[PDB]
């Protein structure tokens, strides 16, 4: 009844407000308006726009897949953190509305979004470790202990998202934040995030091709255990310092991952026998057999008890990939 006027004094401008509001005003998004969740990203006079009220940083860097994630300060109150910019014209409700509401320290937080023409500007916690997806790259690949650390985290944030009835949609190394001494880990970007009740029809973007679940391949229907596949694709790219796949096959890979064996043979000899399995029961062709959020985070920080806790330094030594 009053929805539709709750909706209608939150366009046209930028305010302070909470994360019901903010979705509410992002459902819209299909001139300046948004909704800023952190006392520390304040508008001015009912805006806030860039190079105005808050400034990227320096000579611009950016850090996701498309260069679109930077670090920015807000002018006013000199509070640091990170945009994700994302093209009005693809925005997806779902990265806003299932996420938004959130609040779990393993799912990065969000401090607000404001669209700015074409632009829909998404404000987070800049988390200074980087990306897991860098950790790898630098570090060659992980030890076993560091690896099952951080998966026992990314399944804990799934926990998290799945029994809200919200499936992530991209589990992958670029999408896990470490925190400055490499401890913390948490999931960002819903780009790809659908909420719960076939995953090819109305606004969807695919995730990334070498973590995709055979059941998302072949049109199938899909629920929280695609996640879960991504999550070991995600644990075999931690120790082998490559994604699964690439390897063994050069042609258009969504075709291997239909018709070929999970890629367990991948699976590092060297791991513990609980390691191995645990890859093993989130890697299952059939989402029915294969393991849930809550299961395999289980079975992992038993894995994880079995090589004797987390012992490696967090940037220790290199290490040469598979
Ligand atoms: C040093 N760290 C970074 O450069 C950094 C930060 C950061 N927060 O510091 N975010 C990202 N990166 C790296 C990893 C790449 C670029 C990357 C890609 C993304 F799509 C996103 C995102 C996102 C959100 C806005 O959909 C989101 C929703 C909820 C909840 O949380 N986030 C962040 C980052």
């Amino acid at each position: 009844p009053v929805e539709e006027y709750l909706v209608h004094a939150l366009q046209g401008s930028v305010s302070s407000g909470q994360a019901h509001s903010l979705a509410s005003l992002a459902k819209t998004w299909s001139d300046n308006e948004g909704v800023l969740l952190t006392e520390k990203l304040k508008p001015v006079d009912y805006e806030y726009r860039e190079e105005v009220h808050w400034m990227t940083h320096q000579p611009r860097v950016g850090r996701g897949s498309f260069g679109e994630v930077h670090r920015m300060k807000d002018k006013q109150t000199g509070f640091q953190c990170a945009v994700k910019k994302v093209r009005l014209e693809v925005f997806r409700v779902e990265e806003l509305v299932a996420c938004a509401g959130l609040s779990s320290p393993r799912i990065v937080p969000l401090y607000g979004a404001v669209r700015e023409g074409p632009w829909v500007n998404i404000f987070m916690e800049l988390l200074e470790g980087g990306s897991l997806g860098q950790l790898i790259k630098q570090m060659g690949c992980l030890p076993e202990d560091r690896a099952l650390y951080y998966l026992g985290q990314a399944l804990e944030g799934l926990e998290y998202l799945h029994t809200r009835r919200i499936l992530h949609g991209d589990v992958k190394a670029d999408n896990v934040l470490l925190s400055s001494d490499g401890s913390r880990a948490a999931l960002c970007d819903f780009g790809h995030a659908l909420c719960l009740q076939s995953l090819l029809t109305g606004d969807y973007i695919p995730g990334t091709e070498t973590h995709m679940a055979p059941e998302v391949v072949m049109g199938k229907p899909c629920d929280a255990k695609v996640d879960i596949w991504s999550s070991c694709c995600m644990m075999l790219h931690m120790l082998n310092g490559c994604h699964p796949w690439t390897q063994y096959f050069r042609g258009p890979l969504c075709l291997k991952i239909a018709s070929e064996p999970p890629p367990i043979r991948e699976i590092p000899p060297s791991c513990a026998p609980l390691t191995a399995q645990a890859i093993q029961e989130g890697l299952r062709k059939e989402p029915v057999h294969r393991a849930s959020a809550m299961e395999l985070r289980r079975k992992v920080g038993k894995a994880l008890q079995e090589v004797g806790g987390l012992k490696s330094p967090w940037k220790g030594e290199y290490k040469e990939p598979r």
